[PDB]
Protein backbone atom coordinates (compact mmCIF):
# COMPACT_ATOMS: atom_id res chain seq x y z
CA UNK A 1 0.00 0.00 0.00
CA UNK A 2 2.63 2.60 0.48
CA UNK A 3 3.76 4.10 -2.63
CA UNK A 4 7.35 4.39 -4.27
CA UNK A 5 7.95 7.46 -5.87
CA UNK A 6 10.52 8.22 -8.57
CA UNK A 7 12.13 11.73 -8.88
CA UNK A 8 13.42 12.42 -12.35
CA UNK A 9 16.10 14.49 -12.44
CA UNK A 10 19.06 15.62 -14.89
CA UNK A 11 18.21 14.04 -18.04
CA UNK A 12 20.00 15.33 -21.51
CA UNK A 13 18.73 18.92 -21.89
CA UNK A 14 20.85 22.16 -21.54
CA UNK A 15 19.52 22.51 -18.20
CA UNK A 16 20.83 18.90 -16.85
CA UNK A 17 23.10 20.36 -14.27
CA UNK A 18 20.08 23.04 -12.57
CA UNK A 19 17.61 19.88 -13.08
CA UNK A 20 20.29 17.71 -10.85
CA UNK A 21 20.01 20.22 -8.01
CA UNK A 22 16.16 20.40 -8.51
CA UNK A 23 15.99 16.77 -8.45
CA UNK A 24 18.53 16.36 -5.74
CA UNK A 25 16.71 18.59 -3.09
CA UNK A 26 13.60 17.20 -3.74
CA UNK A 27 14.60 13.98 -3.11
CA UNK A 28 16.04 14.82 0.47
CA UNK A 29 12.82 16.95 0.61
CA UNK A 30 10.82 14.15 0.27
CA UNK A 31 12.38 11.62 2.71
CA UNK A 32 12.18 14.32 5.24
CA UNK A 33 8.44 13.65 4.76
CA UNK A 34 8.70 10.06 4.98
CA UNK A 35 8.10 9.76 1.36
CA UNK A 36 9.43 6.49 -0.35
CA UNK A 37 11.43 8.24 -2.69
CA UNK A 38 14.26 7.37 -4.88
CA UNK A 39 16.51 9.64 -7.53
CA UNK A 40 16.22 8.31 -11.34
CA UNK A 41 18.63 10.11 -13.57
CA UNK A 42 17.12 9.81 -16.81
CA UNK A 43 20.11 9.59 -18.61
CA UNK A 44 20.83 6.71 -17.83
CA UNK A 45 17.37 5.01 -16.80
CA UNK A 46 14.79 5.48 -19.87
CA UNK A 47 11.53 6.29 -18.05
CA UNK A 48 9.56 3.91 -20.17
CA UNK A 49 10.86 1.62 -17.65
CA UNK A 50 10.14 3.52 -14.57
CA UNK A 51 6.53 0.85 -13.87
CA UNK A 52 8.47 -2.53 -14.80
CA UNK A 53 10.88 -0.64 -11.96
CA UNK A 54 7.97 -0.85 -9.55
CA UNK A 55 7.42 3.31 -9.29
CA UNK A 56 4.01 3.84 -8.17
CA UNK A 57 3.97 7.72 -8.79
CA UNK A 58 6.81 10.28 -10.08
CA UNK A 59 7.79 13.48 -9.44
CA UNK A 60 8.81 15.24 -12.19
CA UNK A 61 12.03 17.73 -11.46
CA UNK A 62 13.25 17.60 -15.45
CA UNK A 63 13.52 21.11 -16.72
CA UNK A 64 14.08 21.99 -20.24
CA UNK A 65 12.97 19.62 -23.48
CA UNK A 66 12.36 15.94 -22.52
CA UNK A 67 10.79 17.43 -19.10
CA UNK A 68 8.46 20.17 -19.38
CA UNK A 69 7.74 20.27 -22.75
CA UNK A 70 4.52 16.76 -22.87
CA UNK A 71 6.79 14.49 -24.18
CA UNK A 72 7.92 12.87 -20.68
CA UNK A 73 4.12 13.51 -19.65
CA UNK A 74 3.03 11.30 -22.59
CA UNK A 75 5.22 8.29 -21.88
CA UNK A 76 3.69 8.12 -18.06
CA UNK A 77 -0.01 8.38 -19.14
CA UNK A 78 1.40 5.85 -21.68
CA UNK A 79 2.18 3.58 -18.82
CA UNK A 80 -0.72 5.14 -16.40
CA UNK A 81 1.80 6.70 -13.89
CA UNK A 82 0.10 9.56 -11.69
CA UNK A 83 2.74 12.55 -11.73
CA UNK A 84 3.21 15.63 -10.92
CA UNK A 85 3.14 19.02 -12.10
CA UNK A 86 0.34 19.95 -15.54
CA UNK A 87 -0.63 17.01 -18.13
CA UNK A 88 0.29 16.56 -21.53
CA UNK A 89 -1.45 19.49 -23.50
CA UNK A 90 -0.73 21.93 -20.82
CA UNK A 91 3.03 21.07 -21.06
CA UNK A 92 3.26 21.22 -24.52
CA UNK A 93 1.09 24.11 -24.89
CA UNK A 94 2.95 26.56 -22.37
CA UNK A 95 6.19 25.76 -24.82
CA UNK A 96 4.63 27.82 -27.34
CA UNK A 97 4.40 31.19 -27.32
CA UNK A 98 2.34 32.42 -30.12
CA UNK A 99 -0.21 29.61 -28.95
CA UNK A 100 -0.21 30.99 -25.13
CA UNK A 101 -0.64 34.31 -26.30
CA UNK A 102 -3.41 33.40 -28.95
CA UNK A 103 -5.62 31.34 -26.31
CA UNK A 104 -5.07 34.30 -23.50
CA UNK A 105 -6.06 36.84 -26.23
CA UNK A 106 -9.07 35.03 -27.11
CA UNK A 107 -10.33 35.63 -23.19
CA UNK A 108 -9.55 39.02 -22.74
CA UNK A 109 -6.24 38.73 -20.66
CA UNK A 110 -3.80 41.13 -21.05
CA UNK A 111 -0.65 40.29 -23.01
CA UNK A 112 1.69 42.81 -25.25
CA UNK A 113 0.15 43.94 -28.59
CA UNK A 114 1.84 42.21 -31.01
CA UNK A 115 2.03 40.66 -34.32
CA UNK A 116 2.88 37.21 -35.44
CA UNK A 117 4.69 36.49 -38.85
CA UNK A 118 5.22 32.83 -40.31
CA UNK A 119 8.07 31.86 -42.93
CA UNK A 120 5.42 32.69 -46.16
CA UNK A 121 4.80 36.20 -45.03
CA UNK A 122 8.75 36.59 -44.18
CA UNK A 123 9.57 35.14 -47.77
CA UNK A 124 7.03 37.36 -49.35
CA UNK A 125 7.36 40.57 -48.27
CA UNK A 126 9.70 43.02 -48.66
CA UNK A 127 11.57 44.90 -45.71
CA UNK A 128 9.43 48.37 -45.63
CA UNK A 129 6.51 46.12 -45.66
CA UNK A 130 7.45 43.95 -42.88
CA UNK A 131 8.06 47.83 -41.13
CA UNK A 132 4.36 48.76 -42.11
CA UNK A 133 3.13 45.47 -40.56
CA UNK A 134 4.51 46.09 -37.30
CA UNK A 135 4.16 50.37 -37.25
CA UNK A 136 1.31 49.95 -35.00
CA UNK A 137 2.98 48.60 -32.16
CA UNK A 138 5.31 51.48 -32.07
CA UNK A 139 9.06 51.78 -30.63
CA UNK A 140 11.30 49.93 -29.27
CA UNK A 141 10.34 46.19 -30.16
CA UNK A 142 11.36 43.07 -29.22
CA UNK A 143 11.98 40.39 -31.41
CA UNK A 144 11.74 36.47 -30.69
CA UNK A 145 11.04 32.93 -32.29
CA UNK A 146 7.77 31.38 -31.41
CA UNK A 147 9.62 28.11 -29.29
CA UNK A 148 16.40 30.98 -24.80
CA UNK A 149 18.02 32.45 -28.13
CA UNK A 150 17.19 34.28 -31.15
CA UNK A 151 15.87 37.41 -29.72
CA UNK A 152 16.36 40.85 -30.55
CA UNK A 153 15.75 44.94 -29.37
CA UNK A 154 14.68 46.39 -31.81
CA UNK A 155 15.20 50.55 -31.36
CA UNK A 156 14.00 52.10 -34.81
CA UNK A 157 12.68 50.74 -38.16
CA UNK A 158 16.02 49.81 -39.87
CA UNK A 159 17.22 47.19 -37.43
CA UNK A 160 13.97 44.92 -37.77
CA UNK A 161 15.01 43.00 -40.90
CA UNK A 162 18.42 41.94 -38.96
CA UNK A 163 16.41 41.01 -36.43
CA UNK A 164 13.86 38.87 -38.22
CA UNK A 165 16.61 37.12 -40.47
CA UNK A 166 18.23 35.81 -37.14
CA UNK A 167 14.77 34.78 -35.45
CA UNK A 168 14.05 33.03 -38.01
CA UNK A 169 17.11 30.39 -38.33
CA UNK A 170 15.91 28.85 -35.20
CA UNK A 171 11.68 28.68 -35.69
CA UNK A 172 9.29 29.19 -38.68
CA UNK A 173 6.60 31.33 -36.15
CA UNK A 174 8.05 34.91 -35.19
CA UNK A 175 6.58 37.37 -32.55
CA UNK A 176 7.29 40.68 -33.02
CA UNK A 177 5.93 42.25 -29.34
CA UNK A 178 5.55 46.38 -28.48
CA UNK A 179 8.63 46.69 -26.11
CA UNK A 180 7.58 46.68 -21.78
CA UNK A 181 9.96 48.61 -19.47
CA UNK A 182 9.33 45.90 -16.68
CA UNK A 183 9.92 45.06 -14.04
CA UNK A 184 9.14 41.60 -14.39
CA UNK A 185 7.18 39.57 -11.69
CA UNK A 186 6.86 35.59 -10.98
CA UNK A 187 3.64 34.07 -8.93
CA UNK A 188 4.62 30.66 -8.13
CA UNK A 189 0.92 27.97 -7.67
CA UNK A 190 0.64 25.60 -6.12
CA UNK A 191 -3.01 23.93 -6.77
CA UNK A 192 -5.42 26.18 -6.07
CA UNK A 193 -3.12 28.62 -3.97
CA UNK A 194 -1.62 31.46 -5.60
CA UNK A 195 1.93 32.05 -3.64
CA UNK A 196 3.36 35.29 -3.09
CA UNK A 197 4.96 37.23 -6.07
CA UNK A 198 8.70 37.79 -6.31
CA UNK A 199 10.04 40.55 -8.41
CA UNK A 200 13.30 40.04 -10.75
CA UNK A 201 15.52 42.34 -11.33
CA UNK A 202 17.62 40.73 -14.00
CA UNK A 203 21.31 41.23 -14.35
CA UNK A 204 23.55 44.52 -16.17
CA UNK A 205 27.34 43.49 -15.57
CA UNK A 206 24.04 38.07 -9.86
CA UNK A 207 20.13 37.78 -10.73
CA UNK A 208 18.46 39.48 -7.78
CA UNK A 209 15.05 38.46 -6.28
CA UNK A 210 12.67 40.42 -3.98
CA UNK A 211 10.11 38.65 -2.43
CA UNK A 212 8.45 40.65 -0.79
CA UNK A 213 8.04 42.28 -4.41
CA UNK A 214 7.68 45.43 -3.31
CA UNK A 215 3.87 45.78 -5.16
CA UNK A 216 1.24 47.65 -3.06
CA UNK A 217 -1.88 45.21 -1.56
CA UNK A 218 -3.86 45.97 -3.74
CA UNK A 219 -1.55 45.55 -7.02
CA UNK A 220 -0.56 42.16 -5.50
CA UNK A 221 -4.06 41.05 -5.57
CA UNK A 222 -4.78 41.73 -9.05
CA UNK A 223 -1.46 40.02 -10.25
CA UNK A 224 -2.58 37.09 -7.66
CA UNK A 225 -5.93 36.86 -9.48
CA UNK A 226 -4.41 37.33 -12.59
CA UNK A 227 -1.74 34.72 -12.65
CA UNK A 228 -4.53 32.41 -11.72
CA UNK A 229 -6.69 32.99 -14.69
CA UNK A 230 -3.38 32.63 -16.55
CA UNK A 231 -2.61 29.48 -15.22
CA UNK A 232 -6.33 27.79 -15.16
CA UNK A 233 -6.30 29.21 -19.14
CA UNK A 234 -3.83 26.94 -20.47
CA UNK A 235 -5.28 23.65 -18.52
CA UNK A 236 -2.07 23.52 -15.96
CA UNK A 237 -2.61 22.23 -12.81
CA UNK A 238 -0.49 20.54 -9.65
CA UNK A 239 1.92 23.29 -9.75
CA UNK A 240 4.03 26.32 -11.70
CA UNK A 241 4.62 29.27 -12.48
CA UNK A 242 3.30 32.52 -14.57
CA UNK A 243 5.87 35.01 -15.95
CA UNK A 244 4.51 38.47 -15.51
CA UNK A 245 5.99 42.08 -17.01
CA UNK A 246 4.90 45.63 -15.60
CA UNK A 247 4.68 48.35 -18.15
CA UNK A 248 5.08 51.99 -17.79
CA UNK A 249 2.05 53.07 -16.45
CA UNK A 250 1.31 49.81 -13.53
CA UNK A 251 -0.65 47.61 -15.69
CA UNK A 252 0.91 43.70 -16.05
CA UNK A 253 1.03 41.48 -19.11
CA UNK A 254 1.45 37.96 -19.32
CA UNK A 255 4.79 36.41 -20.44
CA UNK A 256 4.84 32.90 -19.99
CA UNK A 257 3.75 29.58 -17.91
CA UNK A 258 6.94 27.55 -16.60
CA UNK A 259 5.04 24.08 -16.17
CA UNK A 260 8.53 22.26 -14.26
CA UNK A 261 10.09 25.30 -12.23
CA UNK A 262 13.53 25.42 -10.82
CA UNK A 263 13.34 23.39 -7.06
CA UNK A 264 17.27 24.39 -6.37
CA UNK A 265 17.38 25.75 -2.68
CA UNK A 266 17.91 29.45 -4.62
CA UNK A 267 15.23 28.92 -6.83
CA UNK A 268 12.27 30.52 -7.59
CA UNK A 269 9.36 28.53 -6.35
CA UNK A 270 10.88 27.36 -2.80
CA UNK A 271 11.60 31.17 -2.20
CA UNK A 272 7.55 32.04 -2.51
CA UNK A 273 6.64 29.29 -0.57
CA UNK A 274 9.10 30.26 1.84
CA UNK A 275 7.66 33.29 2.47
CA UNK A 276 4.00 31.82 2.04
CA UNK A 277 5.30 30.10 5.37
CA UNK A 278 5.90 26.67 3.70
CA UNK A 279 9.16 24.92 4.35
CA UNK A 280 11.36 23.15 1.26
CA UNK A 281 9.68 19.66 2.48
CA UNK A 282 5.88 20.33 2.96
CA UNK A 283 6.35 21.90 -0.55
CA UNK A 284 7.45 19.29 -2.29
CA UNK A 285 5.24 16.82 0.09
CA UNK A 286 2.17 19.66 -1.07
CA UNK A 287 3.07 18.99 -5.00
CA UNK A 288 3.06 15.10 -4.64
CA UNK A 289 -0.06 14.95 -2.85
CA UNK A 290 -1.84 16.91 -5.48
CA UNK A 291 -0.66 14.26 -8.36
CA UNK A 292 -3.04 11.17 -8.64
CA UNK B 1 19.23 -1.76 -45.38
CA UNK B 2 15.24 -0.58 -46.30
CA UNK B 3 14.35 1.03 -43.27
CA UNK B 4 11.91 -1.08 -41.25
CA UNK B 5 8.16 0.55 -40.92
CA UNK B 6 5.77 0.04 -37.79
CA UNK B 7 2.25 0.46 -38.33
CA UNK B 8 0.48 0.75 -35.40
CA UNK B 9 -3.13 -0.75 -35.27
CA UNK B 10 -5.57 -1.50 -33.04
CA UNK B 11 -4.59 -1.07 -30.07
CA UNK B 12 -6.87 -0.83 -26.54
CA UNK B 13 -9.60 2.39 -27.56
CA UNK B 14 -12.92 2.20 -28.33
CA UNK B 15 -12.31 2.30 -31.92
CA UNK B 16 -10.20 -0.50 -32.08
CA UNK B 17 -12.34 -2.40 -34.70
CA UNK B 18 -12.16 0.25 -37.04
CA UNK B 19 -8.01 0.79 -36.08
CA UNK B 20 -7.26 -2.84 -37.40
CA UNK B 21 -9.30 -1.72 -40.63
CA UNK B 22 -7.14 1.20 -40.87
CA UNK B 23 -3.63 -0.89 -39.89
CA UNK B 24 -4.94 -3.56 -42.58
CA UNK B 25 -5.04 -1.38 -45.52
CA UNK B 26 -2.48 0.79 -44.58
CA UNK B 27 -0.34 -2.20 -44.61
CA UNK B 28 -1.38 -3.21 -47.74
CA UNK B 29 -0.68 0.04 -48.92
CA UNK B 30 2.79 0.47 -48.09
CA UNK B 31 3.74 -2.93 -49.25
CA UNK B 32 2.60 -2.11 -52.67
CA UNK B 33 4.57 1.24 -52.89
CA UNK B 34 8.06 -1.40 -51.69
CA UNK B 35 8.11 -0.37 -48.08
CA UNK B 36 9.52 -2.79 -45.44
CA UNK B 37 6.48 -2.86 -43.13
CA UNK B 38 5.12 -4.45 -40.39
CA UNK B 39 1.77 -5.00 -38.85
CA UNK B 40 2.07 -4.24 -35.00
CA UNK B 41 -1.38 -4.76 -32.83
CA UNK B 42 -0.18 -2.61 -29.61
CA UNK B 43 -2.71 -4.16 -27.74
CA UNK B 44 -0.07 -7.04 -27.61
CA UNK B 45 3.03 -5.33 -28.07
CA UNK B 46 4.13 -2.28 -25.79
CA UNK B 47 5.00 0.56 -28.14
CA UNK B 48 7.97 1.76 -25.76
CA UNK B 49 10.05 -1.39 -27.31
CA UNK B 50 8.87 -0.21 -31.00
CA UNK B 51 13.09 0.90 -30.79
CA UNK B 52 14.44 -2.46 -29.62
CA UNK B 53 12.17 -4.72 -32.10
CA UNK B 54 14.27 -2.89 -34.78
CA UNK B 55 12.07 -0.32 -36.30
CA UNK B 56 13.14 3.01 -37.94
CA UNK B 57 9.78 5.30 -38.68
CA UNK B 58 6.36 4.56 -37.70
CA UNK B 59 2.62 4.79 -39.20
CA UNK B 60 0.35 5.83 -37.02
CA UNK B 61 -2.95 4.00 -37.38
CA UNK B 62 -4.74 3.81 -34.21
CA UNK B 63 -7.73 6.36 -33.15
CA UNK B 64 -9.10 7.76 -30.14
CA UNK B 65 -7.41 7.60 -26.87
CA UNK B 66 -3.81 6.28 -26.62
CA UNK B 67 -3.83 7.48 -30.85
CA UNK B 68 -4.46 10.83 -31.23
CA UNK B 69 -4.70 12.45 -28.14
CA UNK B 70 -0.31 13.28 -27.93
CA UNK B 71 0.24 10.43 -25.66
CA UNK B 72 1.47 7.65 -27.90
CA UNK B 73 3.19 10.85 -29.80
CA UNK B 74 4.98 11.49 -26.74
CA UNK B 75 6.45 7.98 -26.48
CA UNK B 76 7.91 8.14 -29.81
CA UNK B 77 9.56 11.60 -28.97
CA UNK B 78 11.32 10.17 -26.47
CA UNK B 79 12.33 6.95 -28.33
CA UNK B 80 13.45 9.17 -31.07
CA UNK B 81 11.47 7.75 -34.15
CA UNK B 82 10.09 9.46 -36.16
CA UNK B 83 6.39 8.90 -37.11
CA UNK B 84 2.88 10.16 -39.01
CA UNK B 85 0.52 12.90 -38.64
CA UNK B 86 0.95 15.65 -35.85
CA UNK B 87 3.13 16.28 -32.84
CA UNK B 88 2.53 16.48 -29.15
CA UNK B 89 0.94 19.46 -28.78
CA UNK B 90 -1.30 19.71 -31.96
CA UNK B 91 -3.01 15.73 -31.03
CA UNK B 92 -3.09 16.60 -27.59
CA UNK B 93 -4.64 21.10 -28.51
CA UNK B 94 -7.25 19.30 -31.25
CA UNK B 95 -9.02 17.04 -28.36
CA UNK B 96 -9.60 20.53 -26.28
CA UNK B 97 -12.71 21.29 -27.86
CA UNK B 98 -12.39 24.60 -25.97
CA UNK B 99 -9.02 25.67 -26.61
CA UNK B 100 -9.24 24.68 -29.94
CA UNK B 101 -11.79 27.15 -30.43
CA UNK B 102 -9.93 30.17 -28.49
CA UNK B 103 -7.37 29.52 -30.61
CA UNK B 104 -9.27 29.65 -33.77
CA UNK B 105 -11.51 33.29 -31.87
CA UNK B 106 -8.26 34.77 -31.47
CA UNK B 107 -6.73 34.61 -35.06
CA UNK B 108 -10.01 35.69 -35.94
CA UNK B 109 -11.37 32.06 -37.69
CA UNK B 110 -14.81 31.58 -38.17
CA UNK B 111 -16.47 29.57 -35.34
CA UNK B 112 -20.32 29.08 -34.04
CA UNK B 113 -21.13 31.01 -31.15
CA UNK B 114 -21.20 29.09 -27.87
CA UNK B 115 -20.48 29.39 -24.14
CA UNK B 116 -18.11 27.75 -22.10
CA UNK B 117 -19.01 26.65 -18.68
CA UNK B 118 -17.06 25.30 -15.45
CA UNK B 119 -18.20 23.29 -12.65
CA UNK B 120 -17.41 26.40 -10.06
CA UNK B 121 -20.07 28.11 -12.32
CA UNK B 122 -22.15 24.82 -12.39
CA UNK B 123 -22.57 24.67 -8.62
CA UNK B 124 -23.14 27.97 -7.89
CA UNK B 125 -26.05 29.03 -10.15
CA UNK B 126 -29.73 28.46 -10.60
CA UNK B 127 -31.17 26.38 -13.77
CA UNK B 128 -32.83 30.08 -14.94
CA UNK B 129 -29.52 31.83 -14.39
CA UNK B 130 -27.81 29.19 -16.54
CA UNK B 131 -30.55 29.37 -19.08
CA UNK B 132 -30.38 33.48 -19.79
CA UNK B 133 -25.85 32.71 -19.85
CA UNK B 134 -27.36 30.76 -22.97
CA UNK B 135 -30.26 32.87 -24.27
CA UNK B 136 -28.36 35.16 -26.31
CA UNK B 137 -27.75 31.53 -28.47
CA UNK B 138 -31.25 30.92 -29.20
CA UNK B 139 -32.42 27.54 -30.00
CA UNK B 140 -31.56 24.79 -30.32
CA UNK B 141 -28.37 24.32 -28.79
CA UNK B 142 -25.81 21.83 -28.41
CA UNK B 143 -24.16 20.38 -25.34
CA UNK B 144 -20.78 18.76 -24.74
CA UNK B 145 -18.10 17.94 -22.63
CA UNK B 146 -15.10 19.97 -23.59
CA UNK B 147 -12.94 16.64 -24.32
CA UNK B 148 -14.22 13.36 -25.98
CA UNK B 149 -20.92 10.75 -28.65
CA UNK B 150 -20.17 10.20 -24.69
CA UNK B 151 -21.91 13.36 -23.09
CA UNK B 152 -23.67 15.52 -26.25
CA UNK B 153 -27.23 16.12 -26.67
CA UNK B 154 -29.62 18.28 -28.12
CA UNK B 155 -31.34 20.71 -26.66
CA UNK B 156 -34.86 21.66 -28.14
CA UNK B 157 -35.98 23.65 -25.37
CA UNK B 158 -34.58 26.04 -22.48
CA UNK B 159 -36.49 23.38 -19.83
CA UNK B 160 -34.21 20.49 -21.24
CA UNK B 161 -30.73 22.44 -20.67
CA UNK B 162 -30.22 21.22 -16.99
CA UNK B 163 -30.39 17.90 -17.80
CA UNK B 164 -28.12 17.87 -21.06
CA UNK B 165 -25.87 20.23 -18.63
CA UNK B 166 -25.54 17.39 -15.71
CA UNK B 167 -25.07 14.61 -18.59
CA UNK B 168 -21.92 16.66 -19.33
CA UNK B 169 -20.27 17.37 -16.23
CA UNK B 170 -20.32 13.77 -15.28
CA UNK B 171 -17.72 13.23 -17.87
CA UNK B 172 -15.56 16.49 -17.53
CA UNK B 173 -15.29 19.90 -15.65
CA UNK B 174 -15.41 22.06 -18.42
CA UNK B 175 -18.32 22.21 -21.01
CA UNK B 176 -19.49 24.00 -24.34
CA UNK B 177 -22.64 24.70 -25.44
CA UNK B 178 -23.15 26.06 -28.57
CA UNK B 179 -25.31 27.41 -30.99
CA UNK B 180 -27.08 24.97 -33.50
CA UNK B 181 -26.33 25.48 -37.28
CA UNK B 182 -28.70 24.32 -40.01
CA UNK B 183 -26.06 22.67 -42.51
CA UNK B 184 -24.50 20.91 -44.70
CA UNK B 185 -21.00 19.43 -42.99
CA UNK B 186 -18.02 19.34 -44.77
CA UNK B 187 -14.53 17.61 -44.25
CA UNK B 188 -11.48 18.66 -45.81
CA UNK B 189 -8.12 16.64 -46.14
CA UNK B 190 -4.85 17.80 -45.92
CA UNK B 191 -1.85 16.13 -46.84
CA UNK B 192 1.01 17.96 -45.94
CA UNK B 193 0.95 21.35 -47.43
CA UNK B 194 -1.84 20.08 -50.31
CA UNK B 195 -5.45 20.36 -49.72
CA UNK B 196 -7.26 17.44 -50.98
CA UNK B 197 -10.74 18.09 -52.03
CA UNK B 198 -14.06 18.25 -49.56
CA UNK B 199 -16.41 16.00 -49.13
CA UNK B 200 -19.82 17.01 -48.23
CA UNK B 201 -21.70 14.90 -45.75
CA UNK B 202 -25.30 14.32 -45.48
CA UNK B 203 -26.39 12.17 -42.57
CA UNK B 204 -29.89 10.61 -42.96
CA UNK B 205 -25.12 7.99 -44.10
CA UNK B 206 -23.97 9.88 -47.33
CA UNK B 207 -20.82 11.48 -48.86
CA UNK B 208 -20.26 13.35 -51.67
CA UNK B 209 -17.02 14.29 -53.51
CA UNK B 210 -17.08 16.36 -55.67
CA UNK B 211 -19.23 18.10 -52.24
CA UNK B 212 -21.12 20.63 -54.94
CA UNK B 213 -19.66 23.70 -54.13
CA UNK B 214 -18.95 26.01 -56.45
CA UNK B 215 -14.55 26.25 -57.75
CA UNK B 216 -15.04 29.60 -55.49
CA UNK B 217 -16.40 28.24 -52.65
CA UNK B 218 -14.12 25.37 -52.90
CA UNK B 219 -11.67 27.43 -52.79
CA UNK B 220 -12.23 29.39 -49.91
CA UNK B 221 -13.29 26.59 -47.87
CA UNK B 222 -9.77 25.18 -48.77
CA UNK B 223 -7.91 28.09 -47.48
CA UNK B 224 -10.07 27.76 -44.57
CA UNK B 225 -9.42 24.66 -43.77
CA UNK B 226 -5.63 25.11 -44.01
CA UNK B 227 -5.11 28.08 -41.99
CA UNK B 228 -7.58 25.92 -39.65
CA UNK B 229 -4.57 23.28 -39.54
CA UNK B 230 -1.73 25.62 -39.53
CA UNK B 231 -3.25 27.68 -36.24
CA UNK B 232 -3.03 23.99 -34.09
CA UNK B 233 0.32 23.72 -35.37
CA UNK B 234 -0.78 20.39 -37.14
CA UNK B 235 1.79 18.59 -39.45
CA UNK B 236 2.05 15.44 -42.08
CA UNK B 237 -1.87 15.19 -42.46
CA UNK B 238 -5.11 15.64 -40.90
CA UNK B 239 -8.82 16.46 -41.36
CA UNK B 240 -10.53 19.14 -40.77
CA UNK B 241 -14.43 19.36 -40.14
CA UNK B 242 -16.48 22.58 -41.08
CA UNK B 243 -20.00 23.53 -40.95
CA UNK B 244 -22.02 25.77 -43.06
CA UNK B 245 -24.92 28.13 -41.56
CA UNK B 246 -28.03 28.91 -43.53
CA UNK B 247 -26.12 31.61 -45.19
CA UNK B 248 -23.73 29.57 -46.26
CA UNK B 249 -20.74 30.85 -44.41
CA UNK B 250 -18.39 28.11 -42.80
CA UNK B 251 -17.91 27.48 -39.41
CA UNK B 252 -14.80 25.53 -38.13
CA UNK B 253 -15.80 22.35 -35.95
CA UNK B 254 -13.06 20.52 -35.33
CA UNK B 255 -9.11 18.80 -36.61
CA UNK B 256 -8.76 14.83 -35.80
CA UNK B 257 -4.71 14.62 -36.30
CA UNK B 258 -5.12 10.54 -36.26
CA UNK B 259 -8.03 9.96 -39.39
CA UNK B 260 -9.71 6.76 -40.31
CA UNK B 261 -8.38 4.58 -43.20
CA UNK B 262 -10.46 2.04 -44.50
CA UNK B 263 -10.92 1.40 -47.57
CA UNK B 264 -14.76 3.33 -46.80
CA UNK B 265 -13.17 6.14 -44.55
CA UNK B 266 -13.27 9.94 -45.66
CA UNK B 267 -9.38 10.24 -46.25
CA UNK B 268 -9.00 8.03 -49.03
CA UNK B 269 -12.17 9.13 -50.79
CA UNK B 270 -10.91 12.32 -51.14
CA UNK B 271 -7.54 11.12 -51.98
CA UNK B 272 -8.94 9.10 -54.96
CA UNK B 273 -10.95 12.43 -56.29
CA UNK B 274 -7.74 14.13 -56.49
CA UNK B 275 -6.21 11.52 -58.28
CA UNK B 276 -4.08 9.27 -55.69
CA UNK B 277 -4.38 5.48 -54.92
CA UNK B 278 -4.71 4.25 -51.49
CA UNK B 279 -1.11 3.32 -51.75
CA UNK B 280 0.06 6.20 -53.31
CA UNK B 281 -1.87 8.29 -50.43
CA UNK B 282 0.36 5.95 -47.21
CA UNK B 283 3.31 6.03 -49.11
CA UNK B 284 2.69 10.02 -48.86
CA UNK B 285 1.92 10.15 -45.23
CA UNK B 286 5.15 8.20 -44.29
CA UNK B 287 7.13 10.52 -46.41
CA UNK B 288 6.26 13.14 -44.52
CA UNK B 289 7.72 11.49 -41.67
CA UNK B 290 11.52 12.67 -41.09
NA1 LIG C 1 5.71 23.50 -20.40
NA1 LIG D 1 -5.74 14.97 -31.80
NA1 LIG E 1 -22.46 37.03 -45.30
Amino acid sequence: MAEKVAVLLGGTSAEREVSLLSGQAVLAGLKEAGIDAYGVDTKDFPVTQLKEQGFDKVFIALHGRGGEDGTLQGVLEFLQLPYTGSGVMASALTMDKLRTKLVWQALGLPISPYVALNRQQFETLSPEELVACVAKLGLPLIVKPSHSVGMSKVDHASELQKALVEAFQHDSDVLIEKWLSGPEFTVAILGDEVLPSIRIQPPGVKTQYFCPSGLSDESEQQLAALALQAYHALDCSGWGRVDVMQDRDGHFYLLEVNTSPGMTSHSLVPMAARQYGLSFSQLVARILMLAD
